């Protein structure tokens, strides 16, 4: 019979190229001991220039004696970007593509007397394998399961494009009945002919036998037999939806006809559903209007990269499912079998695509490798009823339009692009007539003008109005114009999202301040448009997670921070906005302050400091308390309510409650609050560390020091603040700080900074980063005394590099008046911190 | 005037040796751009064998035109373990010791017409500098502030052992009056004699002027002039305590006598307190009995090492102060000026020591460097009234008695050790007649037998009964025995504590399971002994933080996890045990489940799963609710109550309530719960991932995958569990897993593992690690329902010892059970974990 098990354990690894590394007798004792899954690119979570090249893997294979007469199939579920397999020094085969499986019959190369050597040469530098461009890290290594499967000489074909070799589909489905087709290949690897019986057993969702199909077959030695068996039509089929994920098990078994002894067996699920996409009325599932409530999911986790164990894939799935998602865009590459298994069985519709992104290059062999990857994806995941649509391109004009401006320059590239797109559409439809084709576009009409949008069955728009420029209302406007101009192209919003950073909060959130609050504003605008617009089939939020993209700077360098959950899968508060909107079956009541647990604010006297506390909920009304005091009830709108909360005590307890479907519902949490005096005097300076995020309207709380840097404020008599200047912002990474966003904002052309404070000795810390890559040079004086004659941050440290300078100052006045004196370029300040010492 | 500012910015760094690295014209454009503070040993948070050797730092100095006529003083507050300073290629000076400041007048080496090159060669491999042994990482680099100070040619001496050059103390203090001695040195670096006026101005705590002292002084060109001025006695001084940290500012000023022009100015605090240690009655502060409620604090933070900014030092202090500590053992080395400032001003008594630990080596120069470091600590930190005691050795017999078992080998080492201890005690008392000397011992009477305990004023015992062997009650027994035999030696319990790991929880906590709950049992035992025993002056908990110690394995390799707070300074729940016990002025009500937010347990049918929920509180009575349902009121004892909580729903809200000082007090939080069926059937296998920590009585929740692995349970009819074998445990690091504690426990000589479960296709994952390196070697087969799945598995042969193996098998079950059996071939059969899912 069949035996399948992993060989993930007991590997040796070497980064780089290496002489004789495939040889059996090679000494690899000084190599690194590792366990799969593995990537050699955990460096990508700190370094922009992560290693792209070769890595070698070696494992001993000592085979059971029980396998001596069996075929042994090696399966690598994934290796990025390409792999070459050696057994005992001999090249067995290779695979191009980092997200699809490969498999090899390795029986001829193996010994059963001596130990065998499996060596794999993996390469992630190859420019002829998709992706060659895209907003994520191209991790190198063997980062999914590796298997050995031992089968008898007559067995199902396990070397058809790394798949199971069986293909099951439902040519007709309706409420009244459905048909079922069961297809595949049997291989006879014996030296003699064979007479076999093939059986398909089909089971109802409750597990009872529905039907048995039997068929005798005869195979010559070495023959591959292709079968295609139709079942008795299924009457009143139990239909599959994400809410009701009814699956019919199909067990396919192979027996020696005479002896009836079992040879090979393969289980799959099938399911009964039909669907369609309408340009006017949206998506339909089993005849009923159905809104696609979707998310996109990248497959990495800081700092292990894509080297996730399968319980981590299931963890991700369960978080998405508990959020109320009914649709996933598995992007930009096909993903672990463990994920798709959950989509089938727990219920989530799915879109899966291969990573042809940004530009079709004139790279020899690239097209041929994409075609193969498309066949591999479709054949490997053919039997997942959750999957309703295949894609192969994402924003394929984005870099093209950046690199080539003139119609002359564009012509060859657009020809090449349109040709590859039409070629893959044909391949797609050859491989699978039972699913819909899709393509994702960036927000430009060039996808219509070039003809790209005529090619697939449906289209996806990746839309970011209100994030990458424009207005939030430009979203529904863009879609309305698409629908007017191309009403027969059904639309999914295949990406939308906004970046956020737990460290940043704003009372006046703006795009690219990276505040938690602005992402909320953005998503609170987008989700109702998706829900309420009939010609929007649905949307897939970009992204479920904060994910690895080594080329990114912005507030969290190396990370795309548009997640609904943090990289460690802790949900952001806004996860519960979705959960409130998408789950009616349970009460949802979430105080949205888990992202904002370390609060501070300027206080007048001993009066409370008011800060907003948001609530996400599907209750119609909620009451918030702080340290036992009611702040009143509020009616919820768009699944949310915000309270203006009086902060005073240092460790307040927030508590909310209301009623849902007849039951009382509650939430609560403690947070931290630190008041900062508006008016400094000798008493309130003790223990005070007055820190200011100059040039910003955000609170910045360091996740390294836990200190909150307040939003900038203009000087007023009796108080403290800036004099003159204008806000400036950069998104380039700042060297030599963990507190990037503090230095990425500044007050430019600043004239002064003033604190009204008592006489004494003070520690003043000035923060600089020059972000304007003649060169800015300026003096600094404090209360009439020169503290810097001629400071040039860029001459001293270079651009985009933090300088933190502390000064001890003796104040013999009733104020500390810091003045900037420009001699070249402009004066700027990125942060300031004051403490009284004496 | 005096100008003091950092030069922490704009450095270049190179690890390793580099010829000509000091030269002004050297090309460092490919070096690494860094900002101080800096360590080159962030590797220690992953690698045991962290780099010890040389590192080079280079900065350009372009001096202000306004400094042309000034003296320029360079101060490195710390460089581990040694630094050699070069200015424009010229060797300016050097320092040995990784925790004390050094300073240099660099004026002679600088040009004001051209840019200057500052180069520092730092070395953390040197064996003639303490520590050479100890349970912490010897981080290399310049990890505290670096300063330039510009002063006139007449100024206060800034190159006396890296100190401020002024020394203020209170020779007599009582409630009625106190005396005040203001001493220091003035330097005249000018070619002309100077006639100067020295002024001391003394302010009351409320900032009003108390007294002005003025003195004419005359210095020859080049002279170092020592001054010593007595203030008028202070009548009815406002006394300093941690609770009432009253400070008197002393402002010292130097003016040119003829012109009256201000030259230099230096501020310090003084304060008035007196204290006493008694062998029977403990510690007294300002004539009153006073229990020292202490913590120890190491100075690193994962993953930045000791390269903390000063707001991080202040964060640490505020956390300790808010817990109600009134005493800090600043150990095993002196720490940032930022920390001591807060001890003075916000109020905490202090013990500070240098790191002479484990064994006194026979290394030339070692003793001399220790003496210099002691003098440097005392002079640099002289003016902190928070400090009441200086130490210089910790567990100085520990490695000695491990290494040397013969009297011939021991005798010279003990001779050497007693010699150095006596040498440093003399130095301490020469340097400071105003503070108490202390030494910390490991828990052995040999410190008395060797005579080490007769040297210092007081003694510290580092005690771990109930952790490193023994019963918890052995703690108070040890101390009673000391008090009996050495009644005149006043005692501090200078270390005590137990390791914990947020990932591990146990209903039956035991030592070295690293559960959160055992550390709680340990500390709940110790703290009342400390509080209630009169002849115990107090204790300093080891440690406030989970800290770097690269040589450690155990549950969190590279980390000593005996903290009250995690490395990132998030408090553990037991922080709030201390807070409840030590804060009377605020209500403390803490549901002690922040360490246990991801719960799971075996469920019978649909009945609730009971798990304990502890509360730490200074309330006398508390009520706990789960999802709005009251679980009743319990009376608290030892600042705690535990409820047996019925879990069922997936995301329960826990809420606690009570009254304190006439007001309602509340706490609450949500946590996650996952029920696991005791009896598998087709219904409840859907979406189930049944994971078990074989060989352990601990729940293990992975901080990587968030999956909880259940405590092991014996097979019972209709259920699932192990057959045969006994528990085994290792503390060695396990390779190739983030989930070390899962692999560090196993069931040895296991016979089977069984799940009663319906027919179907299952994924079985088996976890292995061979922990018996002293093996002959373990080889075994495994069958599942008679099907062989391994005919000859040997973890140690295939992967080696202490390395994770995780193997997945797909099996087809045509029975009503899944019966995994282990078949010995060689050595023993073992299993470290198992996980089951139904696939078809
Ligand atoms: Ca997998
Ligand atoms: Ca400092
Ligand atoms: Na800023
Ligand atoms: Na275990």
């Amino acid at each position: 019979q069949r035996q399948t098990q992993t060989i993930n354990d007991s590997w040796k690894f070497l980064k780089g190229e290496c002489t004789a590394a495939a040889d059996s007798a090679f000494d690899d004792s000084k190599w690194t001991s590792i366990h799969l899954p593995h990537t050699w690119n955990t460096d990508a979570y700190t370094e922009k220039d992560y290693y792209r090249g070769t890595g070698w893997y070696r494992r001993q294979l000592t085979l059971p004696q029980g396998w001596k007469e069996k075929q042994i199939i090696l399966r690598l579920d994934a290796a990025g970007k390409s792999a070459t397999i050696y057994i005992n020094g001999k090249n067995v085969g290779e695979h191009a593509g980092g997200y699809t499986a490969c498999s090899f019959n390795i029986t001829p190369f193996l010994s059963f007397d001596t130990p065998n050597t499996l060596a794999v040469c993996v390469d992630n530098a190859r420019q002829d394998i998709a992706p060659i461009s895209g907003d994520f890290t191209f991790f190198g290594g063997i980062y999914r399961d590796v298997w050995l499967t031992a089968v008898p000489n007559q067995h199902f074909n396990l070397t058809n494009h790394g798949s199971d070799g069986l293909f099951i589909s439902t040519p007709q489905v309706s409420e009244e009945q459905a048909t079922l087709s069961i297809r595949g290949e049997v291989k006879n690897d014996a030296p003699e002919k064979a007479t076999l019986e093939l059986t398909h057993t089909i089971y109802r969702p409750d597990g009872t036998l529905l039907q048995t199909l039997k068929k005798n077959i005869q195979l010559k030695a070495g023959e591959t037999y292709a079968f295609s068996n139709e079942a008795t039509p299924v009457l009143k089929p139990e239909l599959w939806t994400p809410e009701t994920p009814r699956l019919y098990r199909v067990e396919t078994t192979l027996r020696n006809r005479k002896t009836k002894t079992l040879l090979d067996q393969s289980n799959h699920y099938t399911a009964f559903r039909w669907f369609r996409f309408d340009g006017d009325e949206g998506f339909f599932l089993n005849g009923k209007p159905y809104k696609l409530r979707g998310i996109c999911r990248h497959q990495d986790q800081k700092p292990i990269g894509p080297a996730l164990t399968d319980e981590m894939h299931r963890r991700d799935f369960l978080l998405m499912k508990e959020m109320g998602a009914n649709f996933i865009r598995i992007s930009h590459y096909p993903q672990d079998d463990a994920l798709l298994e959950m989509c089938d069985k727990l219920g989530m519709l799915a879109w899966e695509e291969i990573p042809i992104i940004d530009i079709v290059p004139n790279t020899p062999g690239y097209g041929d490798n994409c075609e193969r990857n498309l066949r591999e994806m479709i054949r490997q995941h053919y039997n997942h009823p959750s999957i309703i649509t295949w894609g192969y391109m994402n924003e394929i004009l984005l870099v093209t339009q950046r690199k080539y401006k003139t119609e002359a320059e564009l012509k060859p590239v657009l020809e090449r692009t349109l040709a590859l797109a039409n070629r893959l559409e044909r391949v797609l439809k050859e491989e699978d007539s039972t699913r819909i084709s899709t393509m994702a576009f960036h927000g430009s009409n060039s996808y219509n003008e070039t003809g790209l949008s005529k090619i697939t069955d449906i289209v996806g728009w990746n839309l970011y109005q209100g994030w990458y420029g424009g207005d939030l209302t430009g979203f529904e406007k863009f879609l309305a114009q698409q629908h007017q101009n191309h009403p027969t192209h059904p639309m999914i919003v295949s990406e939308y999202g906004a970046g956020s950073d737990k460290r940043l909060h704003s009372l006046h959130p703006r795009a690219f301040d990276f505040s938690i609050e602005y992402q909320q504003k953005y998503l609170e605008h987008y989700l109702p448009v998706l829900e309420d617009t009939p010609y929007i089939c649905g949307g897939t939020h970009w992204n479920f997670i904060d994910f690895s993209s080594a080329l990114r700077d912005e507030s969290m360098p190396r990370i795309n921070n548009k997640g609904l959950v943090y990289a460690d899968r802790t949900p952001k508060d806004v996860y519960h906005y979705y959960q409130a909107a998408w789950r009616k079956d349970i009460p949802v009541l979430h105080i949205a302050s888990r992202d904002w647990t370390d609060r501070a604010g300027v206080q007048q006297g001993n009066a409370p400091v008011y800060l907003p506390v948001k609530i996400y909920t599907n209750l119609s009304e909620v009451e918030l308390f702080i340290d036992g005091i009611s702040l009143g009830k509020q009616k919820t709108e768009n699944y949310t309510a915000t309270f203006e909360v009086p902060f005073s005590n240092r460790n307040p307890f927030l508590f909310a409650q209301g009623n849902y479907q007849g039951k009382t519902v509650q939430d609560g949490l403690r947070i931290n609050f630190t008041p900062i005096p508006a008016c400094l005097d000798a008493n309130n300076l003790k223990g005070l560390e007055l820190a200011v995020n100059v040039g910003s309207q955000c609170f910045f709380t360091s996740d390294e020091s836990q200190l909150t840097w307040l939003p900038d404020q203009p000087y007023a008599a009796g108080s403290w603040g800036y004099i003159g200047g204008k806000e400036g912002t950069a998104q380039t990474e700042i060297q030599n700080t963990a507190d990037g966003p503090l230095f990425q904002t500044l007050r430019n052309e600043i004239e002064g900074y003033r604190f009204d404070a008592p006489q004494g000795v003070y520690e003043i810390e000035l923060l600089f980063t020059d972000i304007f890559r003649r060169e800015s040079t300026f003096g600094i004086s404090i209360n009439g005394e020169v503290v810097e004659e001629s400071l040039s941050p860029c001459k001293e440290s270079g651009y985009f590099r933090a300088l933190r300078k502390k000064y001890y100052i003796t104040n013999d006045k009733e104020y500390i008046d810091i003045r900037f004196h420009s001699t070249s370029g402009t004066c700027f300040l990125n942060g300031i911190k004051l403490r009284n010492i004496y």
